[PDB]
């Protein structure tokens, strides 16, 4: 599966990974809580 940050996953909207913050996160003002889930683990 491909990532996605943890709000955009619970809204289950359409992650974007754009750096710094998704057009989603800017939008809704929660850059804060833009954090793309790792994939080390
Ligand atoms: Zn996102
Ligand atoms: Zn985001």
């Amino acid at each position: 599966i491909p990532l996605s940050c943890t709000i955009c996953r619970k809204r289950k909207v359409k992650c974007d990974k754009l750096r710094p913050h998704c057009q989603q996160c800017t939008k809704t003002g929660v850059a804060h809580l833009c954090h793309y889930m790792e994939q080390t683990w």
